[PDB]
């Protein structure tokens, strides 16, 4: 009730800014999400007991993998922390309550394998979900971990509310499949440039948060370069064993998943970066304007790949 989480003073002031980095001290990281909820939607939205259980079998369901882990779920959610805080009024009670939970949860139990791998592979998943097929996964195994005993933290909601805070999660994480966000972001353009967002209008609301979940997904391309350039090794040793994978099933791999290739990563970043990155945190940016640090972020990185490619690194 008066249990208060506190950081030390470097981490109470950093985890304030977009470009914040967790830190590799891996407990630590369940006393930062608690800390983030508490500041974000107050300390009465959960039960400090439910949470607490509920973060710890989160964690349990992350794999070993390079880059999709319980670091990338913390590393979303801080992302979300921060948007929220820099846009109180925006958002509703619910939605507060939903989005760090979604973040969280976003790739419970992924394996470090794209859609298409599992397609290829015939993998049960891909029966089961035609399309998003990790995305609906990872939704499932947030419903599983909510229907545990003792680790339903939405437990004080109304029937209605509660049905409400599981549909703006399952979007959320629905959101998070990369498919989804190019035509996404051109609807949000279009609406924008013709006046025509409403915030009132539901079907709006969903798409804006959408739009969020594809930037805190991304976020690793806004942090201070050293951690951007880090954090792109673990994204590559993925994609290098799916490439692998492929390579196991007689099927040649594109270049990003080649380790043969890896001479081309700089202008691959570049073509990313361009046709992505940019892209999302602009339209993010017009949406919601206290965001513009993550595109000003998101700028300094594309202009460090550049430096790559030129030899000045
Ligand atoms: C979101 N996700 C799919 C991401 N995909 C890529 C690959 C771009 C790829 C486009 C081309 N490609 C190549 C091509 C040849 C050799 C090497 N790479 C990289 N870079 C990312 C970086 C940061 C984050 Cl946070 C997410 C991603
Ligand atoms: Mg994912
Ligand atoms: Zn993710």
């Amino acid at each position: 009730g008066l249990m208060q989480f506190t950081l030390p003073v470097r981490l109470c002031k950093e985890i304030e800014l977009f470009h914040f980095d967790i830190g590799p001290f891996e407990n630590m990281w369940p006393g930062i999400f608690v800390y983030m909820v508490h500041r974000s939607c107050g300390t009465s939205c959960f039960e400090l007991e439910k949470l607490c259980r509920f973060i710890m079998s989160v964690k349990k369901n992350y794999r070993r993998v390079p880059y999709h882990n319980w670091k990338h779920a913390v590393t979303v959610a801080h992302c979300m922390y921060a948007i929220l805080q820099n846009n109180h009024t925006l958002f509703t009670d619910l939605e507060r309550k939903g989005l760090l939970i979604a973040c969280l949860c976003h790739d419970l139990d992924h394996r470090g394998f794209s859609n298409s791998y599992l397609q290829k592979f015939d993998h049960p998943l891909a029966a089961l979900y035609s399309t998003s097929t990790m995305e609906q996964h990872h939704f499932s195994q947030t419903v599983s971990i909510l229907q545990l005993e003792g680790h339903n933290i939405f437990s004080t909601l109304s029937s209605s509310e509660y049905e409400q805070v599981l549909e703006i999660i399952r979007k959320a994480i629905i959101a998070t499949d990369l498919a989804l966000y190019f035509g996404n972001r051109k609807q949000l353009e279009e609406m924008y440039q013709t006046g025509s967002l409403n915030l009132n209008n539901q079907s709006h609301r969903d798409r804006v948060i959408g739009l969020m979940m594809t930037a805190c997904d991304l976020c690793s391309v806004t942090k201070l370069w050293p951690v951007t350039k880090l954090t792109a090794n673990d994204i590559y040793a993925e994609f290098w064993a799916e490439g692998d994978e492929m390579k196991k099933l007689g099927i040649q791999p594109i270049p990003m998943m080649d380790r043969d290739k890896k001479d081309e990563v700089p202008q691959g970043q570049l073509g990313f970066y361009n046709a992505v990155a940019i892209p999302c945190y602009t339209t993010l940016t017009q949406i919601l304007p206290p965001t513009e640090p993550l595109l000003k972020a998101c700028r300094d990185n594309l202009s460090q790949w550049e430096k790559v490619i030129r030899g000045e690194e």
